[PDB]
């Protein structure tokens, strides 16, 4: 149908801004603390604390299959990575305030990215 067309050129294009979104996101952090799944084979125990991993990678998979249906499905994605490690890793670590950096630049980003998912519909 022309409807299934229009509601896939939609998608298209939430896909196209969420991944502007996801390179914003990506580049407050430049240490690639968060670039790629934790390994469990370097650490073994993780799914024992941590029920849904998350990182970037596994986030542009989802993207770029179109797996996002809208915005809040994208945060759900960043909040993992950031609420994960914020409970993995103590206080202290290079890990934890890298995430609390992550978090606080980033909220800016999807702050505006809100704005516009809304504007442009």
């Amino acid at each position: 149908s022309m409807e299934q067309v229009a509601m896939e050129l939609r998608l298209t294009e939430l896909t196209r801004l969420l991944r502007s979104v996801l390179d914003q996101l990506q580049d407050k952090d430049p240490a690639r603390i968060f670039a790629q799944p934790v390994s469990l084979k370097e650490v073994p125990d993780y799914l024992d604390h941590i029920k849904h991993p998350m990182d970037f990678a596994t986030m542009r998979k989802r993207l770029e299959a179109q797996g996002y249906k809208n915005l809040h499905e994208f945060e759900e994605d960043f909040d993992l990575i950031i609420d994960n490690c914020m409970k993995y890793n103590a206080r202290d670590t290079v890990f934890y305030r890298a995430a609390v950096r992550l978090r606080d630049q980033g909220g800016v980003v999807l702050r505006q990215a809100r704005r516009e998912v809304d504007s442009i519909g």
